[PDB]
């Protein structure tokens, strides 16, 4: 309810101001003992992990960890916090998130915003949430590219500890993206020997991708035994927005638009992975059938994070009740 209401006024504010506004506002709210949702059981199990239910936060709404537990409150089967990186950075100059209300879409090029690794690691030690806890795990911008495999190394040895499962987004080339998967799962199976457990590796695509693209990727994911892809990240399309304000506007776009290529995309996936490594289906679920259309496409689990703009809050319980 709190959100619905007060969104005609937040909409009325530049978007990245209503979106920090917002979240400052659900965290006071969560200390005051509001905002908690109650959502089905649905235990779902996958990668080795007891997920509570099948719906997650997708990475980039909480990227530095610092609103966990109001977050957790709203009942989310698992939360995606990051991306983050070894050192903070400022992002893209402002204004970098767009809201494209009639098409119910967002574009963004935040720019991988951030207050580094060492501080979400606090962030994490302080707040109470004890469930499912995704990292998202990136390079810093400023970082040689011929370096920055060792920014994902710092990240993943630095979060190893506390993270549920530890999620690296891949590029559409081949090369780099064999040598920094070799590198990552070899390091992540000495972490493992050395903390006495093991935590998933998962990797993140975007939509726009080649059928050459996608049996390249699986390729990937099957030889290095990767445990899970998320299907997608944004989109470069603008199909949707063409004839709408900032439809123009650089950068990735997400909500109802990427739908449909997002959904696509993790069909193809699972035609090629054959159920062989678990997909979690992300990109334009604003209702709760979205969610099910996912699953019915190939998905195990499934992330939300532009229909929290729009549908707001309550589509955490939308989509648990509409999955099978
Ligand atoms: C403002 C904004 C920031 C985002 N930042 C990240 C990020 O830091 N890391 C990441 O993997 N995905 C990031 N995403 C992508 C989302 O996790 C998700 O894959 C995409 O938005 C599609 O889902 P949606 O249409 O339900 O929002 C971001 C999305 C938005 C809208
Ligand atoms: C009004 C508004 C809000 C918003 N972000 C947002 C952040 C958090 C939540 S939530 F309520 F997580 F529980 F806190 F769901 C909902 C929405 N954005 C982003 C771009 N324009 C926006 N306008
Ligand atoms: O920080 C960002 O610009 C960002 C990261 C990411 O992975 N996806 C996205 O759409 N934006």
């Amino acid at each position: 309810m709190l959100y619905s209401l007060a969104r005609p006024m937040l909409f009325s504010l530049a978007p990245e101001r209503a979106h920090e506004l917002t979240l400052s506002m659900l965290d006071k709210a969560h200390k005051l003992g509001m905002m908690r949702q109650t959502v089905e059981a649905k235990p779902t199990t996958c990668m080795g992990i007891e997920f509570p239910n099948p719906v997650g936060l997708a990475a980039g709404l909480d990227k530095n960890g610092a609103h966990i537990d109001a977050l957790a409150g709203l009942g989310f089967g698992f939360i995606e916090i990051g991306t983050i990186t070894p050192r903070p950075q400022s992002g893209n100059p402002k204004p970098r998130l767009f809201r494209i209300p009639e098409a119910k879409a967002i574009i963004n090029r935040m720019g991988f915003n951030n207050d580094g690794v060492d501080k979400l690691i606090e962030n994490v030690k302080a707040s109470k949430f004890r469930g499912i806890l995704g990292i998202n795990i990136g390079k810093n911008a400023d970082t040689p590219v011929e370096k920055a495999v060792d920014d994902y190394l710092i990240c993943l040895e630095k979060v190893y500890n506390y993270a549920s499962y530890i999620t690296v987004n891949i590029s559409s080339s081949g090369d780099a993206l064999t040598e920094l998967l070799q590198t990552l799962k070899a390091r992540q199976l000495e972490l493992a020997e050395q903390y006495n457990h093991y935590v998933p590796l998962v990797l993140k695509v975007a939509p726009d991708l080649t059928a050459e693209d996608v049996e390249f990727i699986s390729a990937q994911l099957l030889d290095f035994k990767i445990d899970g892809l998320i299907v997608t990240n944004t989109t470069l399309s603008r199909e949707g927005v063409e004839n709408l304000p900032y439809g123009n506007e650089s950068g990735g776009l997400s909500g109802a638009p990427v739908f449909e290529k997002s959904t696509e995309c993790l069909r193809l996936f699972a035609q090629t992975l054959k159920g062989q490594i678990p997909l979690i289906g992300v990109g334009g679920i604003l209702s709760g059938e979205q969610a099910a259309a996912k699953q019915q496409a190939g998905a195990t689990l499934v992330q939300i994070y532009s229909g929290l703009i729009y549908t707001g809050p309550t589509l955490v319980k939308q989509c648990v009740e509409a999955m099978t």
